[PDB]
């Protein structure tokens, strides 16, 4: 039952299931895995696809020479294999060099330096048949309020998003970037905290619509944010270009656990929004494994991720298919709230008098909304106590 | 001592010191305040103006006639006092009738009468000399994930804001509009919870040059956000029109505090950043005196707002003038980020072997950013411990 | 399916179903209900009981007549249906002479009128056959660091818990008192603001075997602490007295939503612990129907409060019937957390070289934990993925 | 000005300048410190002494003759110094084998090993003259809520305590236990989260007197509550055996960032307390300099973390020893908090009919608090704007 295939789409990072389990508080708990045995294990659970940052796939400081070693290899496991790679992105923030920022560093050789090792790993990205470019700017931010000028960082954010709009466009790449918003951790504020100000920081690039978010569910539940709400006002944007899904439990460090455990109820309400729109990018999970388990333990959490997706598709897809659920969909005015207000135009408005000089306040603050009804349907089909 | 005059540009909400402290537990603790009262009080105090929600002024279903009387007794109280009225605003979440929203109430007669209570009370803020509008949808949202489709919510909240925009620009009016954001409380969760979204938003709108946002310290500080930083990123976009100054206390309700209160390095770097970036707008109070006071602590809460303006704004002034904290900051390499980096352009950067092949990594690495001798300046200063 | 009968234990608060929808921002939204309508719709509902504020069925300031009309009219309510009455408390947070508190207020006046208000409704919950009396100091507290010296205001909660303690014990009475802690809202921060502070306190009273906690849901998670954690620890302590169960979405205002609304997952580890460990009081629901719902959205929470407590029931004693499960059990190593760690005595272990000399620290090291699959057998039962 | 001395009794960890920066997304910045180094450099700062755990001292897996050579080089350092080592405490969290827990690690055969590692550092501690042995149980507690039975886990929890208890006891040791809670990370959830539960566990220990709590300012706050008011409680209690102090932003991931950074209101109030209490234990600071800094930094914030202690007890005496404060205190009636409420007893206190019958609520009711004139003195005098 459940079982995935690939054409459910799902996706993993090599860091996700290749994570160690060091924390800030202890040391590794688990080898470091081959990235041609995490490709093969991956497409024997009914993965769809994996992704990489540069680091993941090529050892840091390594020579031309051993460079193509590595990327020969994982080549041929994707050729044997023929999983995809539909992401990738860049490791700006593990190196030492990284510590105050990659594209908003105070010092300006460290931004050029940056800038040049994310075009060098898009130039790959683009030969394996990558279609997304993801920066998560995990270093730019500050602890303490007079170490960074945001303003002044904030035009050096667009510099680099622009330079690489205009590399791409030089190149005639078809890759598009997606920004990743994280609110704090590893520094104490990240600048483009949530989907919101990353989507009003795209607005301002040059070209934006070569720009995007990818989302994490966790990442905005670490400000307590409503994370399907988020998603549609990006959907309602045009911006949904891909996203990471997976579990947190409230306002505390970046948990990153399996998709479908930490606020269960959002999952659902995700996953319904998703599919009723029709999103057609990847599922892709970016979770850790906890440091708890074994290697059998990460593939156990790996398929529980794409198992609680596909339970909860199920459960959405019944609940909207529920005669009982659409005749409180209409008890409820969902459907008043798709039309337009005022079609018949501000004039018209403005002169009728149904509208204010006529408006029966009372009557209309009378009726119930329904919504508790409505929401014990949800509960109900989530729980499979109705189909 | 730090005395207020007009020119320190402090405004009031009636509806601040008028604040009766009723609670969700409790009853009100003092007597209404009759607004000729407050402006006349706060004008003794060095106020510079009030602002209003349309039923602060007018109890709501008044007559035209009582609407009339209640009008020219509270613009009498502002000739004899000459306050100004920069701001105003309106009352759409008491009354029951919006228990689900005004803008985007599912219910369509809700949402033609929210407009048309709006348009009515801009036509009086114009000719009270109000220069922005706001807008501050605390009913807009929902407690559970049926209740409301938030894309076509979001289509309603354009489609409300456009048709005000096309309403005073027919009727040549010289105001423009703010919207403030909110996370969540009086619902679950409120539409543009942040500045971010805000700012997202008014870019898909017809005329985004007419609105901005009047963001509040505590409703950015109740996400755990940095409000400095989001105050940043509206200054570099040119959004910030207006501003609320409070305290909170961090992730719980919404405690309006006086200014000040709260966090209190947030409230110096804020001041510092304003003040340096010449924010000309109101400093505009929205604060609760606590319902422990009596009429005597409502004035005295009151005067502690403009008296914690003027302090910080001090030792924010005093930190950026010694010569210490200049070289500090030089030592942190402040001047290095508002160099382009790479104003040489993408082909000489990707020709430049000192920018990655000759790269010294470990070098760089090495150099320490020099952020807590810094803050520990800033906090000097801020604590009056140097000059 | 899922028929809730009075032999479940369920009960609600007057004030829950009776509440009529006023908040911060907002006007009431539903009529006041009559508490007798209340007794007879919940007993057709299913209920076991109801419980109650002194001001919930006796107006504030009523006469000693009107208070004999208002009690008589509710006993036989209670007789005709004959609902039980198994908790009461005392309302010391709506009238303004509150403000500062009840037992910790600093005028002393107002203190012992607090101690004479709740002795008087104590005699009146004995009567109706009350079997545990609720304390929720929403008013002790502060805003401000210098208005409360909190060492004495422990003192004076101490005396005022002990002075109740002397009074229900020289009565005869056969109640006990259970503290309900919230860590903030109506105050800044509330005094023994979580159940881990409740208990350190009980234990500096005179009389300790007379008080316990009354835990609600929401309150821990408005500090972001594991609820279930939280009663485990109090069922261990034997303090676990009474409980309030709804449902919050993190760390935000006090929402008192439904029952299985907020955080599923923890809900049903909630269950899963009362269930397994025997608990016998009232299920007690301290919800509030929200403010967009008429009075049939009001009885349809309440079921729905019902509703979930026995679905998560059922689910739950699948999980722990499952064979497969208690293998995963086993495979965690559950049943070597129940043995003792030292039996044998410590000079014992200190004499093992098998526990430290000569213990191999990497093998244990390697062993995995599979608490993944566990977890996802766990989530499966939940979702009805499995019987 | 603001020169500590070591009769400050300023103390630090060897583990908190010593920290290499490793974050959960980084690499080391720093090169290790040899002890040695630490302890003359601390020396010559101020400080009065050095704690450290067993593995900061001792390499992990250190032979006996090895283990030899490391604490003779350490304790002629402190002997050619003269710092104190006045706390201890053992490293439970960082191997491997550790990955559940120590004390409650559901394999048994971890958490008698746990208990010999605890004990031979224990001996070495009173060697070196330490009076407070620190126990953090930092991965005690769980991601998932079948993986932990915590009523089973508290049992082993005590087990392990009582038997440290029984051990130093045994020995003739003159040293004492505090536990220090924290609420999250690096499990999801941790047992004993908050200074709360802590006190309460205590009391449930076969010889509760050799038991306190060793509170720290940043943990507190990542569950939202108010450090002051739980040292309060402690205090009140008799149980601050040590304290941590640091500083945090908020609900997120443990910064340990430098003492006065942060939330400055309230470490200007928890000086306060501790001085006007007469605390008299080690002024400890569990901080890591920010992995941006180098070795100069590192000093640097290591004497900020003085400098800021030493200026807020400056202000904080100023506040109290003004006579306008002090008049300001009595407006508000502080004095009224520390008398008791019924020293007459509960016999008379029924019989006063000046407490219910004759009370009048409302003028009561209508008294101002004159908390926020009383707050903005605290506020001038933090800010040195009076003295
Ligand atoms: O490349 C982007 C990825 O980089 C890092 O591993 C982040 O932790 C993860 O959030 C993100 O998706
Ligand atoms: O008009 C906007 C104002 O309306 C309401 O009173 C809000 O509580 C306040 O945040 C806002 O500034
Ligand atoms: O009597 C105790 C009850 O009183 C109040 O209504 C509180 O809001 C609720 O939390 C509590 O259970
Ligand atoms: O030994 C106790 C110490 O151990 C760990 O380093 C903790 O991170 C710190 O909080 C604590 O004070
Ligand atoms: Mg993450
Ligand atoms: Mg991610
Ligand atoms: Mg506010
Ligand atoms: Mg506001
Ligand atoms: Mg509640
Ligand atoms: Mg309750
Ligand atoms: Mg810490
Ligand atoms: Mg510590």
């Amino acid at each position: 039952n459940y079982q995935p295939t690939p054409e459910d789409r799902f996706t993993f990072g090599l860091w996700t299931v290749g994570w160690q389990g060091r924390d800030p508080f202890g040391d590794a708990t688990r080898r470091a895995l081959d990235p041609v045995e995490s490709v093969r294990r991956l497409a024997e659970l009914g993965a769809h696809g994996v992704t990489f940052h540069d680091d993941d796939l090529i050892p840091f400081g390594s020579s031309d020479s051993e460079r193509e070693e590595h990327v020969k290899r994982f080549r041929q496991a994707l050729d044997d294999t023929g999983m995809k790679v539909p992401m990738a992105t860049t490791n700006l923030f593990t190196h030492p060099v990284f510590k105050d920022g990659g594209f908003t560093a105070n010092d300006r050789d460290v931004r050029r330096y940056a800038l040049r090792k994310t075009i060098r790993n898009i130039d790959l990205a683009v030969e394996l048949g990558a279609e997304t470019y993801v920066a998560w700017g995990g270093r730019e931010g500050a602890e303490s309020g007079g170490a960074k000028d945001v303003r002044d960082a904030l035009d050096r954010m667009k510099e680099a998003f622009d330079l690489l709009g205009e590399y791409v466009t030089s190149q005639g790449y078809d890759i598009r970037f997606a920004i990743e918003p994280k609110p704090n951790e590893p520094r104490g504020d990240i600048l483009l905290p949530t989907v919101g100000h990353a989507l009003a920081f795209i607005e301002r690039l040059e070209r934006p619509e070569l720009y995007g978010v990818n989302p994490e569910v966790g990442h905005e539940q670490m400000a307590g944010l409503n994370f399907p709400h988020g998603i549609a006002q990006a959907l309602w944007a045009g911006k949904l270009f891909h996203i990471d899904l997976n579990g947190q439990n409230g306002i505390k460090y970046d948990q990153d656990l399996r998709f479908g455990a930490g606020d269960l109820r959002a999952a659902f309400w995700l996953v319904d929004l998703l599919e009723s729109a029709g999103y057609s990018g990847p599922r892709h999970f970016d979770f850790k494994p906890p440091r708890t388990e074994d290697f059998d333990g990460v593939w156990a959490s790996a398929a529980g991720c794409m198992r609680n997706y596909l339970i909860l598709k199920e459960r959405a897809a019944a609940f909207r298919a529920d005669p009982e659920v659409q005749e409180a969909l209409r008890a409820s005015r969902l459907d008043e709230l798709a039309r337009p207000t005022a079609a018949d135009g501000l004039q018209a408005l403005l002169d009728d008098r149904s509208a204010f000089e006529e408006f029966d306040v009372d009557a209309a603050a009378a009726r119930g909304m329904a919504f508790e009804r409505l929401d014990q349907l949800a509960m109900d089909h989530l729980l499979g106590a109705r189909g």
